[PDB]
């Protein structure tokens, strides 16, 4: 698809068995509120606007992206919004065009 | 330009006369840029990011280029860890996302 970004760029995510997630350029990674996921994890410290919050890093999980499989590392935590960020991005071929 | 992810999308612009990096940002609402001077009046503005909610000031229909293409707008200054394209500049741009 293209989207256009009068809006927040929202789409629907399945992951760990249906959420909704920003397809954001500005991210490094995906971040997504709590939930459980299955496998070990390790802790993480992530930081922006207003501060660093603490993470679980799950690694080697599957999420389908506005219908795209793809898979990676996703830390679980705190978030304000879940994100979908570059390392799953990359995955489904997104690119930013003007 | 049609930019991958397997990199940060960072850019250019210029603001105020002066060259600085910026990070395209799709998950922005807002265009934050750190501490500088720019002209005219202000109004308070509070932003929510990852770790909780600050204080910026908004500066409207400020002149920027940002690689190379030419923008007036919103623009809010204050403690954000890089400078940030936010949607209200990158619209101004024709950028969109696509896959
Ligand atoms: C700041 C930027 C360089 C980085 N972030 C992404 C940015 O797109 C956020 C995404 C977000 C969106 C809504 C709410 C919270 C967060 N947007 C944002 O702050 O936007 C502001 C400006 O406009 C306003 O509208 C939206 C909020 C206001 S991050 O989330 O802080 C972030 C994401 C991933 C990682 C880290 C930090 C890290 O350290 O490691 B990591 O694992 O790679
Ligand atoms: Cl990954
Ligand atoms: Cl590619
Ligand atoms: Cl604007």
């Amino acid at each position: 698809p293209q989207i256009t970004l009068w809006k927040r760029p929202l789409v629907t995510i399945k992951i760990g068995g249906l959420k909704e997630a920003l397809l954001d350029t500005g991210a490094d990674n995906t971040v997504i509120e709590e939930m459980s996921l299955p496998g070990r994890w390790k802790p993480k410290m992530i930081g922006g606007i207003g501060g660093f919050i603490k993470v679980r890093q799950y690694d080697q999980i599957i999420i389908e992206i506005a219908g795209h499989k793809a898979i990676g590392t996703v830390l679980v935590g705190p978030t304000p919004v879940n994100i979908i960020g570059r390392n799953l991005l990359t995955q489904i071929g997104a690119t930013l065009n003007f």
